[PDB]
């Protein structure tokens, strides 16, 4: 069904190949997870919760990116899932282009908003938002969210469990252990945004997440600064909603994605 090409990375969450659907010379991408990393499982047969997480976001929708297939092995399971092709993740791009216009940066972080929007919309939460987990198609100008693995079905109580990324983490996690899904993910876009325009994250300790303190490195406008700021707030309760972020003036006149591109990325 499918030729495997190279490697396109390995980690915790298993290692991802790129193939191509020998059907219609589809590129997709190959994840393979050893069964016994998988905590969490779920049902719509028996499978990871990452599985019926991606079938609930599954739409005609392209800022989440698409489960084609999957597959169980004695001891793996092997996700089949849509690969954009030219492609770069945002911590490659950020990497090797430092940090972003507020222009880009405004049409890349509207574009995740309405991605997480969606995943909360069908129930799902992402749970490690960060630039590693931002696919980019280079000619489109569209943006992809990936890597559920760490995901949950949304709720509205409270989180004990966490296995995303720490730095991208909130202070009521690194303190209590306790966090509630939507303030949380608030804060990881607070942390990814000013990511986007100063070129890496504000915080790398443990006492610098619950401190809060936030010092910008690169020029940034007063209006993304305080947008940052209102997101990285240390009280959950404090922090905007998904509506106030994009009611927020800097949020204002977005690009659309191939204006995105055309100016951008080409
Ligand atoms: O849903 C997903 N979870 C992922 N996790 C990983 C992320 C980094 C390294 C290894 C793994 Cl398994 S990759 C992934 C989807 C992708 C789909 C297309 C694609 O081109 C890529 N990519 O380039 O990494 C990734």
């Amino acid at each position: 069904q499918y030729q495997v090409g190279p490697l396109l990375g390995s980690g915790g969450f298993g290692s991802v190949y790129s193939g191509i659907r020998v059907s219609d010379n589809l590129p997709v991408a190959i994840k393979h997870v050893e069964k016994d990393r998988i905590s969490d499982w779920g049902e719509l047969t028996r499978v990871p919760m990452e599985v019926v997480l991606l079938k609930k976001v599954s739409s005609g929708f392209s800022g989440v990116i698409r489960l084609l297939d999957w597959f169980e092995r004695p001891d793996s399971f092997v996700l089949i899932l849509e690969r954009p092709e030219p492609v770069q993740d945002l911590f490659d791009f950020i990497t090797e282009r430092g940090a972003l216009q507020e222009e880009l940066a405004r049409s890349f972080f509207w574009q995740v908003l309405e991605a997480v929007r969606h995943c909360h919309n069908c129930g799902v939460l992402h749970r490690d938002i960060k630039d590693e987990n931002i696919l980019i198609d280079l000619n489109r100008g569209e943006l992809k969210l990936i890597d559920f693995g760490s995901g949950a079905l949304l709720k509205d109580t409270v989180y004990t469990d966490f296995d995303g990324t720490r730095v991208y983490s909130p202070p009521e996690w690194i303190r209590y252990h306790r966090y509630h899904g939507r303030s949380a993910a608030v804060w990881s876009l607070g942390i990814l945004l000013y990511d986007m325009v100063c070129g890496d994250i504000p915080f790398e300790h443990d006492e610098e997440i619950i401190r809060g303190q936030v010092f910008f490195r690169q020029r940034v406008s007063s209006e993304c600064q305080h947008l940052i700021r209102w997101c990285l707030a240390l009280r959950p309760s404090d922090r905007p909603t998904f509506e106030e972020i994009q009611n927020h003036p800097w949020m204002q006149d977005v690009l659309l994605p191939q204006e995105t591109a055309e100016i951008h990325l080409h």
